[PDB]
């Protein structure tokens, strides 16, 4: 079918640690909004964790998106996997949100994904953060609860998101779940725990404001993930962070390579559905012509033709974590060769010190130089991440650009 836009467009969606319940909460939330709005396609556990390595491991490997709406709104959401190991795949999908709902387990509280993925979604764009506190059906104790609250603001607080202020909704991803299978037609008011779903869902509606898109700028797209489609094509997906794109536009495929490629917009899809036209906002799988999935790949972005230069060096002023938020136990030195994260993009590059300036420790806030080993859409005031050795060491601003 064809995308039919009638109310405003937000990317939400799910971060947290390995096991709290993001992938269950996300199958309730498509359960809950299709029993109001026949329009919403249903979505079970399996039909998002339904990749072979994810059901080989027993975990979210790969972001999901799925589609719902509220009376107010229409959503994207993308759902992020938790484990450590996979932390490349969140933050490429934080680098698609609006907004993040950070799942908490009121079992365990916040645990070391928990702060990572807060501190990472800041670092990639994410405004704004609402909390659903999952498992409370396991909690009988209220003052553990309290407690854990409590716990979640201050970590918000510490990475600068106003930690007193965001809404804490406290529920049972599981248990909205298994009513919903029982009963797909609950409406509000009906169900104790369906409702603490639709109590989320007005928070997101009301807290989360619909972001000031600009499509009259130079179309630009960071590309999250690339496909191909049988008997169509390839296609390249992510949000259009502004301008727009019709089909028969042409336009260049920038980064990662030594030179640009360009092509032609054949199809543009949100949610398996036509577009005659994508804008800044919308999450998009755009068709392209006469190249293969082997000539696109995430990282990269796609642009209007000449509006973009790809850079490889630049001047950044960054923070470098403590040990006890997850960072280095001891200090780096000029030659460190650490990756980094711009939107989609993950790629390494050499740290660069100024002369006096010989070694740098965690904690520390300094300014050094970065050389790239590869060509990346850069921009002065991008925010970035720095990991390496499986843990985040850093983050930054590039102030700027070089070369
Ligand atoms: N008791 C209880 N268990 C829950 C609840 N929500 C999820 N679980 C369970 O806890 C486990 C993890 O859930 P899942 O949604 O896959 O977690 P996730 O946060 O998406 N994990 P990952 O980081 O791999 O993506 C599953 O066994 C699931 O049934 C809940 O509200 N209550
Ligand atoms: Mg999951």
């Amino acid at each position: 079918g064809e995308f039919i836009r009638t109310k405003p467009h937000v990317n939400v969606g799910t971060i947290g640690h390995v096991d709290h319940g993001k992938t269950t909460l996300t199958a309730a939330l498509t359960f809950v909004t299709a029993a109001e709005n026949p329009n919403v396609e249903v979505k079970d556990y399996g039909d998002i964790d339904k990749a072979p390595e994810e059901r080989a491991r027993g975990i979210t490997i790969n972001t999901a998106h799925v589609e719902y709406e509220t009376a107010k709104r229409h959503y994207s959401h993308v759902d992020c996997p938790g484990h450590a190991d996979y932390i490349k795949n969140m933050i490429t999908g934080a680098a698609q949100m609006d907004g993040a709902i950070l799942v908490v387990s009121a079992a365990d509280g916040p645990m070391p994904q928990t702060r990572e993925h807060i501190l990472l979604a800041r670092q990639v764009g994410v405004p704004y953060i609402v909390v659903f506190m999952n498992k409370v059906d396991m909690v009988d104790d209220p003052e553990l609860l309290d407690l854990v609250e409590m716990e979640v603001r201050d970590l918000l607080n510490q990475y600068e998101f106003p930690g007193d202020e965001v809404p804490v909704i406290r529920g049972s991803a599981l248990l909205a779940l298994e009513q919903m299978h029982r009963n797909p037609k609950t409406r509000r008011g009906e169900n104790e725990w369906v409702d603490k779903i639709w109590e989320l869902l007005d928070a997101i509606d009301e807290y989360i404001p619909t972001p000031v898109r600009d499509v009259d700028k130079p179309f630009l797209m960071p590309v999250e993930d690339v496909f191909t489609i049988t008997g169509r094509g390839t296609v390249a997906t992510g949000r259009i962070e502004r301008g727009k794109v019709k089909v028969g536009d042409e336009v260049e495929i920038v980064g990662l390579a030594p030179e640009t490629r360009k092509t032609v917009v054949t199809g543009v899809e949100m949610h398996r559905k036509t577009l005659q036209e994508g804008i800044a906002g919308d999450n998009v799988g755009v068709l392209l012509r006469g190249v293969s999935r082997e000539e696109v790949e995430r990282g990269q972005v796609l642009a209007k033709p000449g509006s973009i230069t790809p850079h490889t060096k630049f001047e950044a002023s960054v923070y470098v974590l403590k040990k006890e938020e997850g960072g280095r136990h001891t200090g780096f030195f000029s030659g460190y060769r650490p990756q980094f994260y711009f939107r989609t993009t993950d790629v390494t590059g050499v740290v660069q010190l100024p002369p006096g300036v010989e070694m740098v420790m965690p904690g520390d806030n300094v300014t050094f130089t970065v050389e790239l080993i590869k060509p990346v859409a850069l921009e002065e005031g991008l925010r970035f991440a720095i990991r390496e050795g499986g843990r985040t060491v850093g983050a930054g601003v590039v102030t700027k650009i070089l070369e």
